[PDB]
């Protein structure tokens, strides 16, 4: 498939390694579930771009094995007092002192927003949704990052989108709702 080839073409090795690991945690083959392969990679990259942009302001919980992810969640909760999320989130924002759930969607942002929000049902985890179209939605329209940092995520997402479309892989990808 050209999709696996493109995943290994545009995503640096670190992310692809982690993506295959998270794909085995579902008995899943990235050579078959390749749209999930790419979505997992893209999301991972968004989380990593977000953390680095914010003296470290964000703690990455995404990309950890579940033992260490929940260990970091628990350490944060016990030293700040934030409420234990029911589900593992993506970042902790030490500045606003909240958990952030990063959403990357091929659908409208408002829709995947309502989806994550209705799933988490704890208005104490901040949601920030990014599309491949330079659109973003976010709890209380608080976007956390400076405008520039968000420019950078949106440019990267739109670049994956155009690079998939130059390979004739974007119609398949947007017409899939896995990785979401
Ligand atoms: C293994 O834990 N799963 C996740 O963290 C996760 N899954 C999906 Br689908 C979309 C996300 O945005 C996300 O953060
Ligand atoms: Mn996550
Ligand atoms: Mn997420």
């Amino acid at each position: 498939s050209a999709m696996e080839d493109f995943v290994r073409q545009c995503f640096n090795p670190m992310i692809v390694e982690l993506a295959e690991k998270a794909m085995k945690e579902y008995g899943e083959d990235p050579k078959i579930e390749t749209n999930k392969f790419a979505a997992i990679c893209t999301h991972l990259e968004v989380c990593f771009m977000y953390s680095d942009f914010g003296k470290h302001r964000f703690e990455i919980i995404e990309g950890r094995d579940r033992i260490m992810a929940w260990t970091v969640v628990n350490s944060i909760c016990n030293t700040t007092g934030v409420e234990k999320p029911k589900f593992l989130p993506d970042l902790y924002d030490y500045k606003e002192n909240r958990f952030i759930e990063i959403g990357v969607t091929r659908r409208e942002v408002h829709i995947y927003y309502l989806e994550k929000a209705n799933k988490i049902k704890s208005e104490k985890t901040h949601i920030h949704i990014f599309s491949f179209t330079g659109e973003e939605m976010a709890t209380k329209a608080d976007y956390t990052l400076d405008e520039e940092s968000r420019a950078r995520i949106k440019t990267r997402l739109f670049t994956i989108r155009q690079e998939m479309a130059s390979r004739s892989l974007w119609d398949s990808f947007r017409q899939s709702e896995r990785g979401e």
